[PDB]
């Protein structure tokens, strides 16, 4: 499987690692890719797209790299399964409610409830591993 993410300080990156750990513990392989090093062509062959990005700007996806990437793949992902995650700070998840609505609008099937964790995953570490286990079980 593949996990593509954007992280500004490392919080979403850590969530990605823990989610990968859960998939691996389930007996499956998985690669975590920073959005800047992603190959759209190969990514589109995946059964499930695992995407993560922290809450940026005023409750939006990161604008210079992650957002353009979502727009790029938007026309080629209808019917695909997606799992969404990300770290946030002061809000209550508005950027993720919007991200989920958006992916749904592109024709994707959001397999699990988006996983959002405030700041760094410390107390939420197991939740991250469990999210990975749920995904590897689909
Ligand atoms: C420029 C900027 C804008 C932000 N906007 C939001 C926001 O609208 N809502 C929110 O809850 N957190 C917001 N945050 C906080 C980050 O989502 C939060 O610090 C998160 O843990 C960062 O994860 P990262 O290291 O993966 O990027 C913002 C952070 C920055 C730097």
């Amino acid at each position: 499987m593949k996990i593509v993410y954007w992280s500004g300080t490392g919080n979403t990156e850590k969530m990605a690692e823990l989610i990968a750990k859960g998939i691996i513990e389930s007996g499956k392989d998985v690669n975590t890719i920073n959005v800047s090093d992603v190959n759209i062509d190969e990514l589109l062959n995946e059964d499930i797209l695992i995407l993560g990005c922290s809450a940026m700007g005023d409750e939006v996806l990161e604008e210079s790299e992650f957002e353009p990437f979502i727009e790029e793949i938007s026309t080629k992902i209808s019917g695909k399964k997606v799992a969404l995650f990300g770290s946030y700070g002061w809000g209550d998840g508005k950027w993720m409610r919007d991200f989920e609505e958006r992916m749904n609008g592109y024709g994707c099937v959001v397999v699990e409830t988006p996983l959002i964790v405030q700041n760094e995953p410390d107390e939420a570490e197991q939740d991250c591993i469990e999210f990975g286990k749920k995904i590897a079980n689909i």
